[PDB]
C-alpha cells in the first residue's frame, strides 16, 4: 500500500519505508540484493512506484531485475518472466510518447531485445502476443499479422477486456468502423481498470456513421470520471466547429481556452485555436501557435493542416512566397486528407504566371465534390482559347 514490509535475513518483516517521499532508485537495487528478498516484493514495490504517477522508475527498477533472477529463490522463474513482460510491454507503450532527447528506434530496439529473452521461460502467454501484435503499429505495416496475433489471446486465456480491445484498433486502421464498434462495446460492460478512459476510443468511433447522439454521451462520462483527459474535450470542440453562427463562446473559450491551459503541447487544440483566431483577424497568434502545433507531431494528418494554417495566414498578408511552400507541403505530406490543400495550391499556382499547374491541382477538387466557389477558380484561370475542347 503505502508502507510495506521488506524481508531480512534475521527476523524478517520488521522494517517499513514510507512511499510518499521520492527516494533514489539507485539504492533500491542494493537494498533488495544485500538481504536476498523474494522476487514478489520487486513487483510489489514497482506497482507502488507506478501508482504515484511515475513512468520512469517503474521501467528502470525492473530493468536491473534480470540479473537477480534465480540466485537462491528455489525455482522462482515465474516471477522472473512476469518481470520481463513489463520490459517487453512498457517499452512499446513508452515509444509512442517520446521526449525531445530520444527517438523511436531507441525505445524500439530495447523492446525487441528483451522480448526474445522473455520467451525463453514461457512462450505464447496472455501478454506475449500483445508485443508481437503491437510491434506492427509502430512501423505502420503488416496489419493482418497484428490482427491474427491479437486473436490468439481469445484462444489461449482471455481474462481481461484489453486482451480483446486490440482487434478494434486494427479494424480502425483498415477503415472498418462496423467491426470496431462491435469490439468497443465489450470495453464498457466489464469496465476494467485503465487511466486512459477506455470509453474515449468508443466515443471516437461514435463520431462516424452519424451517431452525434452517442459520441457526446461518451465524452461526457469521460469528462466526469476525469477532467484531466483532453481527448474527451477537444472532440466536443471538433463536434462543435461546424456551428459558426451559433455557440461561438463555448467553442473559443470552453472548448479552446480550457483545453489549452490544461495541456498546451497539443497540436490539435493549437490548430483549432489558430483557425478560430483567423476569423477574428488576429494573425499574430496563428503563426505563433502553428509553429508549436507542427514540430511535436509525427503523423502526416496534423502537419499538413499545421502548414495549411501558416500558408493561409501568409496568403492574406500578400505573402505568397512563404505560403507556396507550405501549400506544397500540405499536399506532399497528406494528400487524401481533405480538399483544402488542393484548392490552396490551385489559388497559389496562379502566382508567377504558373497557372498551368493550378488546373492540375484544381482537378482533384471536383473529384471529391464541386463547389460554387471552385467553379469560378478554373473559369478565371481558364487556358481555353479556341478550337480547344479539352479546356
Amino acid at each position: 500500500r503505502g508502507s510495506i514490509e521488506i524481508p531480512l535475513r534475521d527476523t524478517d518483516e520488521v522494517i517499513e519505508l514510507d512511499f510518499d517521499q521520492l527516494p533514489e532508485g539507485d539504492e533500491v537495487i542494493s537494498i533488495l540484493k544485500q538481504e536476498h528478498t523474494q522476487l514478489h516484493i520487486w513487483i510489489a514495490l514497482a506497482l507502488e512506484y507506478y501508482k504515484q504517477g511515475k513512468t520512469e522508475e517503474f521501467v528502470k527498477l525492473l530493468e536491473a531485475a534480470r540479473i537477480d533472477g534465480n540466485l537462491d529463490y528455489r525455482d522462482h522463474e515465474k516471477d522472473q518472466m512476469t518481470c520481463l513482460d513489463t520490459l517487453a510491454a512498457y517499452y512499446v507503450q513508452q515509444a509512442r510518447k517520446e521526449k525531445n532527447k530520444d527517438n523511436k528506434k531507441d525505445l524500439i530496439t530495447q523492446a525487441t531485445l528483451l522480448y526474445t529473452m522473455a520467451d525463453k521461460i514461457i512462450m505464447y502467454d496472455q501478454n506475449h502476443l500483445l508485443g508481437r501484435a503491437c510491434f506492427c503499429l509502430l512501423e505502420g505495416d503488416k496489419m493482418d499479422q497484428a490482427d491474427a496475433q491479437f486473436h490468439f489471446v481469445l484462444n489461449q486465456s482471455p481474462n481481461n477486456i484489453p486482451a480483446l480491445l486490440g482487434k478494434a484498433c486494427i479494424s480502425f486502421n483498415k477503415k472498418d468502423y462496423r467491426g470496431a464498434l462491435a469490439y468497443y462495446k465489450k470495453a464498457l460492460r466489464t469496465n476494467p481498470g485503465c487511466p486512459a478512459e477506455v470509453r474515449l476510443g468508443m466515443g471516437h468511433c461514435f463520431v462516424k456513421l452519424n451517431k452525434l447522439e452517442k459520441a457526446r454521451l461518451a465524452f461526457s462520462r469521460a469528462l466526469e470520471l476525469n477532467s484531466k483527459c483532453v481527448g474527451a474535450l477537444v472532440g466536443l470542440a471538433v463536434l462543435e466547429l461546424n456551428n459558426k453562427e451559433a455557440d461561438s463562446i463555448k467553442n473559443g473559450v470552453q472548448l479552446l481556452s480550457r483545453a489549452y491551459t490544461i495541456d498546451p503541447s497539443n497540436p490539435m487544440v493549437l490548430n483549432h485555436l489558430a483557425n478560430h483566431f483567423f476569423f477574428k483577424k488576429d494573425y499574430s497568434k496563428v503563426q505563433h501557435l502553428a509553429l508549436h502545433a507542427f514540430h511535436n507531431t509525427e503523423v502526416e494528418a496534423m502537419q499538413a493542416e499545421s502548414c495549411y494554417q501558416l500558408a493561409r495566414s501568409f496568403h492574406v498578408q500578400e505573402d505568397y512566397d512563404q505560403a507556396f511552400q507550405y501549400y506544397y507541403q500540405a499536399t506532399q505530406f497528406a494528400s487524401s486528407s481533405f480538399v483544402l490543400p488542393f484548392f490552396g495550391l490551385g489559388q497559389m499556382y496562379i502566382y508567377r504566371g504558373d497557372k498551368e499547374n493550378a488546373s492540375q491541382c484544381f482537378e482533384k477538387v471536383l473529384k471529391a465534390y464541386p463547389n460554387n466557389y471552385e467553379t469560378m477558380k478554373i473559369l478565371g484561370s481558364l487556358y481555353a482559347a479556341s478550337e480547344d475542347q479539352e479546356k
